[PDB]
C-alpha cells in the first residue's frame, strides 16, 4: 500500500502491479503497482510546489538536512546493506560498502559545491562582481540498479544541495532499495515534496521522461536507453540532461614482474559485483608469448575458484548474482554466440544453480572472432585479446565507440604515460584496478558513455547554473559618457 | 586581391557559391569571395584531424606562447582591425576598439580559467595516488555570429586552442572579411598549419560543417532558432558536445529612483549600444504605472531622440552605427509595424532616415495594450515598454519568456534587488548597471531558450576539456587484506 511517496506522504500506486524478485531464490522481495501518469504529474507537481521554499532557504540548512541524512543512513547501515543484498544478490561485505559510499557522499557533495558552483566576490571598476550559482528548479532522476543506492545518491545529494527538488524513479530492479532510502530522508527531516519516489517499470519512466515540468533529468543507465533520452530531448536545449551511460572498458596487461599481483588486478576489476559496475574490464589485452600464456592460465585458475553464492552466505562469496535469470540467459547467449564466431572458452561461464541467475566467471579468448560486438556485456563475462606489440594494443583498446574507462598494468611509467596521451577514457589508471572509482573526482565517460555532464566530484556543475552580476547601490553616470550622447 | 579558406596551413579560393559582405550603410562591397563547398569543409576537418594529435601533445606552455603571442599581434594591429569591424559591421570606430580589446584580454583570462576549472591535481588516496588531467576533445568547430564578430569567436576559439582541440572555423556570412584579419594574426603569430581553419560562406557551408562525422564538438553563437536546429540535428549524438549560446528576450526593471538622468542613460546603454544588437541588450523595458514612469519614459524619449546615428568613421563619432544589413533593418521596421497595428503605441518612433542604407534610429513602443505579445528576440534598437501594477507584476512579466539570457533592476533598495536575484531566471543579472558588457572574468551563459547549459566565457574550458580521472602506482601489487571470498 505505501508505494510511492508524493508531496510527503506515502499511497498505494494505481499502474501496473511491480514485483521484484530475488535473483537466487526468486521469492517475492517487493511487490506494489507502479505510478500511472497522473502520479507522476503529482510527483512533478510536487517537486514544483516545494522548490521555492527549498531554493530560497539558506544553504546551511540544505547542508544540515543532507548532513542528517548520511547519519541516518550510517544508524541504518545493516539494515539497508540487508536489502541490498536482498535485492541485488550483491554480497554483505560488498552491500555495506555501497552504503558507506552514500554516507560519504554528502561532505564531497559539499565540498565540490562550494569548489565548483560556489559564490565569489570582487570589484569590477565602479561596482561590485559577484558570482552565484543558482538550482533549475524540478529534476527527474533514473535510477541503475547495479548500485540502487549509490548511482542515484550521486545524483539527489548534489541535485538537493543546490536547491533542486527531485522525483526519483529507482529502476524496477530495484525498488526496495529506493524505499527504504526515502525512509533515511524521511527519518532525516527531508520537508514535503521536497524528494518525491514514484515506482514502476516503462510506463512510468516514460511518462516522467516525457513531462513538461521538468527542468531537468538525470540519468544512470544503459546507452541504448540514455541515447533514447537524449533523441527524446533534441530541440529543448532549455531542458538539461546528464546521461551516465555504459562502456566497453579496455585492460592492456603488459608483462610485469609480479604476476600474481596483476591475475588479482584483473579479477577486482573484471568481476567485483559480478561483472556490474559501469567501470568493470569488458576486454582484456594480453601480449603474445610466454608470459601472457602464464597470465592467462594463472587467472583461469583463480578465477575458477572464486566463491559465487547467496548475498548473505557464509563463507563470504566474492561475488553474487546477476540482477535476474533474463540478464544470465542473456549473457549465456552471448557466451554461446561468441564461441560460435570463433572465440575459445578459456574458461567458461556457468550456471551452477538451475533457475538461479548465479554464473561462474567467464573469460573467452576473442582473438580470433573475425567480427567482434562493440558491445557491453553487463556481467561476469571477460573478452581476452592478445597483441602482437604495444601500439596494437593501444589500437584495439581505442576500438569501441565508448569511453568510460581504461587501465594499464605495466612496469613502465614511459608505457603509462603513452598510455594517457592516446587514452580516450573518462577513467585512467595505473597498476590498480579499473573498478572503485572515488567521489573526490570527476566520474564520467567520453564517447558513447556520457554526454559531457560528468557526475561524481562534477555533479554540482549540472545541478545549478551560475549568474553573474554587476551590482552598484545607486545608478550614477560615468565620469565621461560615451560618444555620440 | 583575395584570402578566402585556410585550411592545413593554406590559402585556398573557394568552390561554392559566390558570398560578398556590403557595408550596412554605403552598400559598398567590403569582402567577396566562394563559400567552401562540401569537399573543401571535408578538406578542413580533415586538416585539424590531422594537426590534432601533435598540438594535443604538445606542453600546455608552448600553447600558451602561441596565445600570447597572438593576442601581442591583434594589439599591434589593432587600428586595422578596428576599422575593418566598422566597415563590416557599422559599428563606430569607438566601439569597434573595445572589442578588440576584449580579444586582446582573452587570453589571459582564459589561461586563469583552464588552470581554475581544468588544471591538474595530484594527491595521495589509499595506497596510490589520485591524479585529475583534463583532456581535449579533438576537432572542434566554431560558428561565429555577426554582431561580435571577433570577440565572440574568439571567446570559444582561445579556450579551445589552449586546451589542445583543433578547430575549423565557420564565421558568420555577413562578417568574413573581421574573421580573415583575425585569421591573419593567428597566422602572423605562429599558428602551425591545421591548428586552425578557415571556411568563408553561407548556409551551404554552414550545413556541411555541422554534419560532417569528424566533428567531436560544436561550438555556436547565434539565434535560438538556428541554434534549436542544431540541437535537434544532433539528438541521440551524444558524444559529439554541443556548445550553444543563443540570444534572449531581456527585461530592464526601472524603480522609481533618485537619479532620473543616471537611469536615463543607464537604460540607453541597456538596449541601444551596439544599436541593441548585442544579445544582453533590454528587449523590454518595465516600468511602474504613474507619474514618475510617465517622466521617466519622457526624459528618456527625449534623449533617445537625440543619439547620434552614423557611419562607423564619422566624426563627430556616433553613439552607434547601423544594424548588419538592409534586410535586418527591413525586419524591424515590420515588427514595429505589425506590434503597432497590434496596440502598441509609438512612444518613439523608430526610423530608417537614410533610404537604401541600414542605419536606424531608436525605438520606444508601449506594448502594454497588446493582447498576444511574442516572446520573440528584435536583435535592433526597438525597446518594448510595458507598465505594471506593483512589483510582483514586474517579476512576473521579466520571467514571462522562454529566454532567460539576462536581466536587470534599476533601484535604490538593496532589499528589492535581493529578491530581484532569488526570482529572476537569467544568467546575467544585474543591479543598477547597464545590462551590457559582462566581463570575461565571469562565466556567461544564459538560461532557458538561451543556452544549453555550457556556458561560456570563464566557464568556457568547462567545455573545451573533459577530465581524466587517474588512480596510480608504480607497480600492481596485492592488498594487505584481500577481498572475502578469494
Ligand atoms: N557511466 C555510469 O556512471 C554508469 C554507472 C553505473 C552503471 N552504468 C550502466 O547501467 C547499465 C545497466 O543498468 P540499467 O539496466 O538499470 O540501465 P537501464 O538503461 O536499463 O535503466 C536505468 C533507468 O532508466 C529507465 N528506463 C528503462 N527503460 C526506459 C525507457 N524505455 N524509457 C525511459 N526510461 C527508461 C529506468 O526504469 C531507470 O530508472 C549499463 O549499460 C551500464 O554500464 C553506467
Ligand atoms: N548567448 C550568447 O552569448 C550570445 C551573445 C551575443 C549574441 N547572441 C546572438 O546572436 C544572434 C544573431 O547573430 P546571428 O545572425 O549570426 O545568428 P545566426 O544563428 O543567424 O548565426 C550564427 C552562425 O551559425 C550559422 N548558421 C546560420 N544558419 C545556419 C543554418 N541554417 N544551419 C547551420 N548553421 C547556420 C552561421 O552562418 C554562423 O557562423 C542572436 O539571435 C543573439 O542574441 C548570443
Ligand atoms: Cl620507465
Ligand atoms: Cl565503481
Ligand atoms: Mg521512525
Amino acid at each position: 500500500m505505501s508505494t510511492h511517496y508524493i508531496a510527503g506522504q506515502w499511497l498505494a500506486g494505481q499502474g501496473e502491479t511491480l514485483e521484484s524478485l530475488d535473483p537466487v531464490g526468486q521469492g517475492v522481495v517487493w511487490s506494489g503497482r507502479g505510478a500511472d501518469a497522473t502520479q507522476v504529474d503529482a510527483a512533478v507537481c510536487a517537486a514544483r510546489e516545494a522548490f521555492p521554499a527549498w531554493a530560497r532557504r539558506p544553504l546551511e540548512q540544505r547542508i544540515e538536512l543532507l548532513e542528517r541524512f548520511a547519519a541516518t543512513l550510517k544508524s541504518r547501515a545493516d539494515e539497508l546493506a540487508r536489502v541490498i543484498g536482498e535485492e541485488t544478490g550483491k554480497p554483505l561485505w560488498e552491500s555495506a560498502t555501497e552504503v558507506t559510499s552514500m554516507v560519504n557522499k554528502v561532505a564531497i557533495s559539499v565540498q565540490a559545491f562550494r569548489e565548483r558552483t560556489g559564490e565569489k566576490s570582487g570589484p569590477l571598476a565602479d561596482a561590485t562582481a559577484v558570482l552565484r550559482h543558482k538550482p533549475h528548479g524540478v529534476v527527474a532522476v533514473f535510477g541503475p540498479y547495479n548500485f540502487p543506492g549509490h548511482l542515484p545518491n550521486g545524483h539527489i545529494v548534489p541535485a538537493l544541495l543546490a536547491g533542486n527538488c527531485v522525483v526519483f524513479k529507482p529502476s524496477e530492479l530495484t525498488p526496495k532499495v529506493a524505499e527504504l532510502t526515502l525512509k533515511a530522508w524521511i527519518q532525516a527531516g527531508l520537508p514535503a515534496g521536497v524528494l518525491n519516489l514514484v515506482q514502476g517499470g516503462r510506463e512510468t519512466g516514460v511518462a516522467l521522461a516525457a513531462h513538461r515540468g521538468l527542468d531537468g533529468l538525470f540519468f544512470t543507465g544503459s546507452s541504448r536507453t540514455g541515447n533514447l533520452l537524449h533523441s527524446q530531448f533534441g530541440g529543448q536545449p532549455q531542458k538539461i540532461l546528464a546521461l551516465e551511460m555504459g562502456g566497453n572498458n579496455p585492460l592492456v596487461v603488459e608483462e610485469v614482474a609480479d604476476l600474481d599481483a596483476a591475475v588479482y588486478t584483473i579479477i577486482q576489476s573484471a568481476f567485483i559485483s559480478a561483472g556490474q559496475r559501469c567501470t568493470c574490464a569488458r576486454r582484456l589485452l594480453v601480449p603474445q608469448g610466454a608470459w601472457g600464456d602464464a597470465l592467462l592460465a594463472r587467472l583461469v585458475a583463480v578465477s575458477a575458484t572464486l566463491r559465487v553464492g547467496r548475498f548473505d552466505e557464509q563463507p563470504a562469496p566474492f561475488m553474487g548474482a546477476v540482477i535476474s535469470l533474463s540478464a544470465a540467459e542473456h549473457l549465456l547467449k552471448a557466451q554461446e554466440h561468441l564461441i560460435g564466431k570463433g572465440a575459445q572458452p578459456l574458461l567458461a561461464m556457468t550456471q551452477p544453480i538451475d533457475g538461479a541467475a548465479l554464473l561462474t566467471p567467464g573469460i573467452l579468448d576473442v582473438s580470433a572472432v573475425a567480427e567482434r560486438p562493440d558491445e557491453e556485456f553487463f556481467g561476469p563475462l571477460l573478452q581476452v585479446i592478445r597483441y602482437s606489440d604495444f601500439a596494437a594494443a593501444i589500437r584495439e583498446a581505442n576500438a569501441t565507440q565508448y569511453g568510460l574507462a581504461a587501465g594499464l598494468l605495466s612496469d613502465s611509467r614511459e608505457r603509462f604515460e603513452q598510455f594517457l596521451v592516446e587514452s580516450r577514457a573518462g577513467i585512467v589508471n595505473w597498476n590498480k584496478q579499473l573498478t572503485g572509482a572515488a567521489s573526490s573526482a570527476p566520474f564520467g565517460g567520453i564517447g558513447a558513455s556520457g554526454n559531457h555532464r560528468p557526475s561524481a566530484y562534477y555533479a554540482a556543475d549540472y545541478c545549478a547554473y551560475p549568474v553573474a552580476s554587476l551590482e552598484s547601490p545607486s545608478v550614477s553616470l560615468p565620469a565621461t559618457l560615451t560618444p555620440g550622447i
